[PDB]
């Protein structure tokens, strides 16, 4: 017997499972087409080159890569998507909204993430949708704002504060990625320490992502403060949408990924159970990295498979779904094919979905078997019924003219 | 610069090219419902192990493989056909039969990468599975705007070419390696070189070329009879597309084999009519591959396989994939910055009740933004004016310009 087991942390979908993630994905798609956003694609092989930020992010630490040339399953989608942007040059219409359900891979080793980006938009406009599409497709799935809600915060209060003590620049990155990690605060203290921060840097990193409301930011950095007036922006915009119950300030909030620059957020359960549901920011340096010769502003977020499932599951929102047909055609026997064939072209014909019995089989049996596939109708094509231009029709029986069928 | 091209012999598809690629699935998923078929799923990284059937198959030499840092032989899959024996295989007696189940995995080579639309059909043995399957890769094609005059299926059954093989005495555990050399047929010298490599006598050959050439199931029957399984299941299987009414899609041709060792019965390929392009699709019975994986029981399969290279390459040719260019149902404008809040409140009510909308998202005169709109294929612009706004109403624009109530908006 060969292994029946999928490779070690990768999941199978039988048409069970397939049906509960099509769920899912039908959300996203529909959510996406909602908002506006294109669909496009890139090869799951990229070079490895693409993910060499050096700032220690867990999600390049666990890449799983390896030599043909240096290449590597992504680990995530948003270098890919700014090779595209890149590749386009000046020929990209902006603004641009882009959106996709890359499977993306780590050395569970294995998940999807829906990717929704928006690309030429300075203002918080562009956060606002994001987050708005990220509670929408929440929303869609069954969940209320009782349920979850998106923590959302501005890393450039901490740039700030990091400057402040004379910092270079680039070790903001780096600390956004330790700090993401607090782990026991000791243990983040010590991380930072490694980078070459002296404790006084460190406790005015620690004092503001402690800091509880948007006011206290404003009094430790000031009003004028881009972030104050960018946060502010944000919820206002929000609320004019009607998702004001969905968001809030969390000044702890700063996401794992070096290249978040301004506005960062995430979806969260709010009985503290589950790990973040979904995760993005704003990138504005990103194209610029990667040889751009203009800054290209960009925005957006990632959206597990695995964690909403188990939200939706403990939520009772994830009902086994059972396959559905509309028709199954039944011959009589097998003198009734011929003729249950031409009746199974003409209800598809009209887009109705249906099956004939394709091996030899008894009437009972094949209604037992129209009933375990969720047919709505069992179509009996009878010697009798057919001189007279009829079949039988069940429902889950009379005769009926095959024309009048569909 | 970073490198802006993909990995060799990957492709990317931007909005336009994924465009005119999910016009294509849009088919493959209709259809398979259409078919009363269920998706499926496995991962694209499995166990070398899954592929290594030694027949000297295309499929398996080119095989993008490799091997994990905890020492795991693995590949990228190059077909699907192995993770659905193993799925089915897992399931054992659980699995309610008969089983119709259907993917589009992209699959791998070391172009190294394709989608392909996979249909299978298990626990039926009679050939009203080949019919079915082979009515659903033309209903695929005809959904497409292909016509019986642009395509066909050529179709034939492994069994008379077994059945020659096993009468010149050969063991049977060359068939399939016979069947993966017959299926080159490169020159006819060449192939004829490999088959002696094998260990089969020039009379052998010429018996085998011979039967190839045969041009119609009448001259199959003068050479093995009537009621050999082959004929009567061919029979069969025409009598049955020609009362579903794709007679006209479909023929029989003796060189029909397939490259893939586990074919067993019923083999057929779909082919552009004007002999221009490799094979559209191809599939078959297996009737013992599940055995060969350690089924107790012997489980009966067909199944195919549809790549997405050569039928959009076909479709392109017949002008059959205009740019699809992207639409949104409505573009809300906000007539300035302190009309953005209702704008949102606008925008909301659209989406709730259905439509596809976008706001103008950065700073711009409407004059502009009524230049975007058209750009991104907006229906319709709903410009929110303070004039309006004050009325409860907004202007509104199909793609002049009307102001209209907010509840009758949707
Ligand atoms: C719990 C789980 O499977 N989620 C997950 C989260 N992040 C990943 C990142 C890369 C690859 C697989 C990943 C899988
Ligand atoms: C035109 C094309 O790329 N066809 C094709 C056909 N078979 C394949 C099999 C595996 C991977 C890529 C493949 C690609
Ligand atoms: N790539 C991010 C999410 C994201 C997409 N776009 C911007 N951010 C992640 O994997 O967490
Ligand atoms: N796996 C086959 C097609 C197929 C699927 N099922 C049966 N046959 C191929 O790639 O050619």
């Amino acid at each position: 017997m060969v292994e029946t087991e999928p490779v070690q942390g990768c999941r199978d979908f039988p048409p069970e499972a397939m049906r509960c993630r099509r769920h899912l994905f039908d959300v996203f798609h529909a959510t996406a087409k909602t908002f506006g956003f294109e669909e496009y694609d890139a090869p799951v092989l990229e070079s490895e080159e693409l993910y060499i930020r050096k700032a220690g992010e867990e999600i390049t630490e666990q890449m799983f890569n390896f030599i043909t040339h240096r290449v590597a399953l992504r680990p995530e989608m948003t270098p890919s998507l700014a090779r595209l942007l890149l590749g386009k040059g000046r020929s990209l219409l902006l603004p641009a909204k882009w959106y996709s359900i890359p499977q993306c891979w780590r050395y569970r080793r294995e998940h999807y993430q829906w990717n929704m980006d928006i690309v030429g938009v300075k203002s918080v406009s562009a956060e606002v949708e994001l987050v708005c599409a990220a509670c929408w497709a929440m929303r869609s799935l069954g969940l209320s704002s009782k349920d979850v809600g998106i923590k959302v915060n501005s890393r450039k209060v901490l740039q700030t504060v990091v400057e402040q003590a004379g910092v270079t620049s680039d070790k903001f990155a780096p600390v956004c990625v330790i700090v993401d990690k607090m782990i026991p605060r000791e243990e983040v203290e010590a991380q930072l320490a490694v980078l070459g921060l002296e404790p006084t840097v460190v406790d005015a990193i620690t004092t503001t992502l402690s800091l509880k409301s948007i006011d206290e930011i404003a009094q430790r950095v000031g009003e004028e403060h881009e972030a104050v007036k960018e946060l502010r922006q944000f919820f206002e915009q929000v609320e004019a949408y009607g998702y004001g119950d969905w968001v809030l300030f969390d000044a702890s909030v700063v996401r794992g990924l070096a290249y978040y620059t301004g506005i960062v957020f995430e979806g969260f359960d709010r009985e503290g159970k589950f790990r973040a549901l979904c995760g993005g920011g704003r990138y504005d340096n990103l194209l610029t990295t990667y040889g751009s010769p203009t800054p290209i502003p960009c925005a957006g977020f990632g959206f597990g498979d695995c964690v909403i499932v188990e939200l939706l599951q403990e939520k009772r929102l994830l009902p086994d779904i059972p396959h559905v047909v509309d028709d199954v055609v039944i011959p009589f026997d097998e003198s009734m094919r011929p003729h249950a064939l031409a009746v199974l072209r003409r209800l598809r014909d009209a887009g109705r979905s249906a099956d004939i019995i394709l091996d030899k089989k008894k009437v009972v049996q094949a209604f037992n078997y129209a009933d375990r596939v969720g047919a709505v109708r069992a179509v009996l094509v009878a010697p009798e019924e057919w001189e007279r231009g009829e079949v039988q029709v069940k429902m889950l029986g009379f005769a009926v003219p095959l024309d009048r069928l569909v």
